[PDB]
């Protein structure tokens, strides 16, 4: 009943979060084989962040 | 339940956004931990990630909080 203004805001937010998370994914894609379980963890947490944004910020 | 101020409380999204904020910060905190655990030869990568994490936090601090 005050909506579309923070709808736009939230699209901005979603955009900036996704941009930064994508940079993170990019960085993990360059991690070594020894750091595999770490990369895997980080990506699982990125996926989870994106799910949170998708559902409650979209 | 049809009381005048029930509908107002139910449309309050404060609690919801506080939970969004918290779940994001939780997941990001796990990313921070994982970076802090990386081999020291990939420090560059770690720092890169941390900057982005701090960027995300700021976003969340600035607009979801």
């Amino acid at each position: 009943q005050l909506a579309d203004d923070r709808t736009l805001l939230m699209a901005g937010v979603s955009h900036d979060l996704r941009t930064a998370l994508t940079r993170i994914r990019l960085a993990t894609e360059m991690m070594s084989e020894q750091d595999g379980y770490l990369a895997e963890s980080i990506n699982k947490d990125i996926e989870e962040c994106n799910a949170i944004i998708e559902q409650f910020i979209d």
